[PDB]
């Protein structure tokens, strides 16, 4: 009975050997879909990614890290809901949470308005840091303000004015440029990072602030290095900016979301990266503490 | 922390809620491929069955029954190996416990193979029937034994004549039909049904044998039910031919496999009509009960 | 510029030659899907359904009517939309003014919820009639009472006892099997149908009812058929079964709908069968009227 | 040097081992497409369906055959040519010269009407049976009379009255059911044989017909079965359906064909039952003269 | 009656909100395709593109251009045909008549061969810009001059020395290459690109030519961002690379349009890019003709 | 029936038009797959690339040669086996003979671990230079030393230090960082050639050694243009890199072969990449020795 719990085990994420107890990062998984009008399917990206890490080494090359022994737990999936209200209300307390336990929240979605819930738990030190193809700056979308099409909207009310960097920006509604409030956020292009560079901008990010939370918006990379995006643009980053940004940017993180993708849409690949770039997330971090 | 496991779960059939202790079905998986030739992906079956089970409704229509009331578990899915002969060793375990501990396993897999370690653990009483396309009686296959296309074969070995009957059979390989001991099993070929219907084989079995272990080779059934199967065989049998056979038998079943199709190759349907396989055999015997 | 008209044209089904004025089939899509919570794409299906049209001739061989000449109209979608009740109440008129002036209404839409504003707009001597694996009785369903698990109860307390049959059903929450008002509705599992023919349960319609709506939930066809649709359920119809309902009733019909099948989990063929459906009920209805 | 010629070998029928002399049945694929509208990629379908077969066993159970004593050779494929005369008179060229040698021709292809070269080569005595979805009796199409949907009109020129019969038809064209000559030639309904059985249209050809030709366009058979058929028609015949018209005819056969499925289409069941229709046919044909001669 | 017309549409381009009279760009599909050999399905991009659109913003961020105020009318598809002269000389009368009331032509095709006729339509000034992986300068193919594999070829016959330029090649045939004919048009690498960067071409064409006609044969670029393109050609050019020559050169040209993707062979990924790069014409020369007029 | 073979030919390299005798780069297929754990299909790659090898033309343009006269050779593939030592063992034997007749051999593969049989058959003054994701530095894996995740460990005990060089690599596993013999091949992350260019590693090894074989493991290329790979790494090299390295080496090899790529996972674009970096080493050999 207890050799069976020996021998069969429910799907996880390879490496999240420990429970929560004894976890320096949590990863969860938030099947939320339903404000998403082009492609859908996010809901299964979770699922997709736990499916995607075996694939993956226990140990890290570039940082000389083993996450064997960098103590990460898997809760595992919230139930699907259609109410982004109550998915947003439960993101919230479970940040919350995390963070309070002195842990990293590192949560796995569907769709980007989840980020609203966390932001919502950030205190006032930390900034928000977005990878993204669009400004998410709409007022509303289809009668909702929380419209994953809304996200950077809801973060500038929570948090204010200079607080908030989005990055790979190629995709932007006229309602959205001739707002007043549009210059509230550094909005910057994917189109600037081919011409300056990564570094430059993720310089001005580690300057001004003292803790950040990541949140990476798939499609802000280019449909190339990511086919499976909700809303592919063209024209976009490089799975490498993004790598870059979160190698530098992850001794300050207190937390980290990955969203906007859907596993139907191609065989894999995309769900690699998203695994991928949640290996880069802690390694980056164990090699700096150390 | 409880809080959290309280909002968080693991990938699992959905009524599987009761814990192994309690359970009267105990389902669980096993990921084993490695010596399927034309088509790979079984090793995946299990979790896509998973996945299809949502769709499914916690009530059983035909058979007026609740799945939630009626005692199943899921222990997950064992390790992934390559080795056929360590993978049936541990089946064999795996079956003798769970029958011995007054339960009914319900495995869940990639190859046929797997069966040979739970033919291994029958007692004298108990006959085997399966459901397949093929006659898996060849002596060897690809220098190996426990080739998925021996099944048949070692199953004859472990409990002699007069004991098996499989069903849906229509590929056959010359040495295996030349062979002497070809006659020892009772072949019964789609044709055969398709012509006197299934209830007439159905009903010699339930004459001739006092319990039973059912075996699904996935393929026996028609590719336009069962597009994802591993080895395709045009002029199959009907899913509903399947279900009868089930529906009828269930009463007497010590366990249950469902086995040889891939996840990879279809869009859901095939682990649709699997999971709902899965369905009918609990509820055919909990009515029965009744 | 009228010789530019003349030369281009945009996607329509190819024997909607007549605009609404002189129109007696009139053909329009709604992009509505916004409950379903299995497979999406249901939006998709009225695009899909005019492109393998196409492969369709204009002569329908079994009825010698000739359907460029059977007055049939295109006019397109309507704007999609998230809200069920808006889109609900735009459908009930859209209806109502067809069916007033004397038209008929091919709805070719995404869910089955749109059906309701359908039922809105029926007479005191129009009966219900549904293709369906599923009940579709619930009360309400995430949160809401037009979700499209609901169809069928929206359909009740619109018309009352003895004018609902629903043929092909399979799939039953107990929720629904222990409401008082379940038996109010005459359902027809596939089982019966597959056992006692489906002529049996067509002889009880054209009996009972002056007049006719038929509604096609594209799952109650068998997988095998319609393996595009949006949820699945093994041990369906025959894709003749419905043809032959349509061939009988066609002629009693107010109104026909087809529901619930995403083109993007299939490569046409459901469109295709889909498309097959709607020659049928305008050639069977025409050779009659002749 | 030639050790190697010994380790490698090209793509092929698995049981295809004989050269052409010593073979009794000669197949060949025709990569032809440059008619087809709806859904393209039948020039694919011959190698599709060499890579289907390795899946099947060189027995076949019902009929007590080995394929590999069955005296089967695979020729390859042709040339591609956007010319559909010019492929037309190639195959009438290649049929002929398979019937001289008193060989059984079995040609895979892409599109239907590489079937016309195929009927240019019979005898008087020999009448074509063809499994269809549709009546390809059309006098031309896109400017064109050897276009893929008038291969039926082009087989009537040749054969005239009571020599032709095609079965499954469910789409039909006014223009075609409206000419004096549609009732020249016998065609049955899908709908036909899901009433009165597969059987009665067999008895009826097997009586009347001293040799046949047999013809199989793929979409005949119900989507079901042949997905990836190039123009699907749901309400189509069963698998079985075809298999059954096979076993019983085959051994008139003095040659067959397999045509217009697309195996871009599905992910090869498709190829499949094309691969396990040819093994029916040449197994059937076996099990007659080994019974019967 | 009319209320039905105004809660029901027929699909196109959504900011297509123009009639022709009123309209400055006019795009219309030609879904042609019987000329091509690898990967068929062109015919369906004009539709694959109409719907990747809704994807889209009706404003363009980089160039702060309104393309629901940019006079843009979408015409739909012409009739579907199998004979290349016949479409051709199709295209080159709706190509000369749009030209002729200052309109400005995007033709969104199947095939490249439909570009000969817009070339037929050209005055004596404008210059032709072609991105592609090949010279289709090709004698002939498969027994056609029309053939999509000639469509460069064609052009200078059309046009003569000087008035052709085609960037992002990497596949030729010898027969091309060892024509005199080849060093009369300009041919540039996708080499040369990667090696010095797009923008010295373009400077060049720029400086050269006082107008042009644009026209892009998706295959030009990399597979890695146009992934259903007709005949894949690894090293191509980056997706930015032909932004950035149409951005550049959109305020001198008469005319537009993209070729040679077929929408069956990925989710929709090319699709999107052809309609994005449709936006970057508008967009780029209304940005001109807002800023210098 | 001699008019016959000159009307149907087999599949083949459409530029393969000479025999073994009269040939200088004779093209083999090796369908072995049996060890690979993620994703199936490697097998089919040589029939792949033969099929697409249709699309590209017979003169290479960046070469001024021409391809069919060139000595091109195809003979096919060998039987398939479940054997990887059996299928190593084949592989010395026609490696061997090849490059005795002055011939070099085109190996077009499944899996890596052929490459193996190559290098056992290989003179004191041939060095290794392979492109790969993972540095293969497995001591053995899933019970075998022939795995190939082990291709380079083997390569180490036949031919010592500073003799093999691997490019590309992203993915190491613990174990083989930590063994001491890890240092003894020259390993070049994917990150070195992004920072240095590929140029510097070129030349490294065209002033270090007379004389080489190349191995493509098609996963050292970034899953953005090689996305049909057994087991993807994001982050990796351009196509333009190995052609670069192809387009430097191709004039001092002895041998060469293309492996890890399951056709299945794509549309042709991957099979398209590896019939091109076919043409690559013949066309840039023959250029030189002009
Ligand atoms: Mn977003
Ligand atoms: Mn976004
Ligand atoms: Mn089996
Ligand atoms: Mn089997
Ligand atoms: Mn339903
Ligand atoms: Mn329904
Ligand atoms: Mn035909
Ligand atoms: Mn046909
Ligand atoms: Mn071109
Ligand atoms: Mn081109
Ligand atoms: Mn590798
Ligand atoms: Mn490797």
């Amino acid at each position: 009975a207890s050799e069976l719990r020996s021998i069969f085990s429910l799907k996880k994420i390879a490496d999240a050997v420990n429970g929560y107890e004894e976890a320096k990062y949590v990863v969860f998984g938030i099947p939320f879909d339903n404000t998403s009008s082009y492609r859908r399917g996010s809901k299964y990206a979770p699922d997709s990614i736990r499916g995607a890490y075996v694939n993956l080494e226990s140990y890290e090359y570039s940082y000389g890290i083993d996450l064997l022994a960098s103590g990460m737990a898997d809760l595992g999936d919230m139930e699907e809901s259609e109410d982004v209200e109550y998915v947003i209300d439960t993101v919230e307390s479970v940040v919350s949470a995390v963070m309070s336990d002195g842990k990293i929240p590192i949560m796995l979605g569907g769709e980007h308005s989840i980020t609203v819930g966390a932001v919502r738990a950030l205190p006032k030190d930390v900034d928000l840091v977005i990878v993204d193809a669009h400004s998410d700056f709409r007022s509303s979308y289809m009668g909702n303000k929380y419209n994953h099409a809304c996200v950077t909207r809801r973060a500038l009310d929570l948090l204010g004015e200079g607080r908030i960097t989005s990055i790979g920006i190629r995709s932007v509604s006229r309602e959205e440029f001739e707002d007043p409030d549009f210059r509230k956020v550094s909005f910057i292009s994917s189109f600037d990072v081919k011409k300056n560079g990564i570094d430059k901008y993720i310089e001005e990010v580690d300057r001004k602030s003292r803790r950040v939370y990541i949140s990476v918006d798939m499609d802000g990379i280019d449909p190339a290095y990511a086919p499976a995006v909700g809303t592919p643009e063209p024209f976009g980053l490089a799975d490498t900016d993004v790598r870059r940004l979160i190698e530098r940017l992850s001794y300050k993180a207190v937390g980290f979301d990955i969203v906007e993708f859907s596993p139907l849409y191609d065989n894999g690949n995309t769900s690699m990266l998203a695994a991928k770039l949640l290996q880069v997330f802690i390694a980056s971090r164990e090699k700096y503490y150390k």
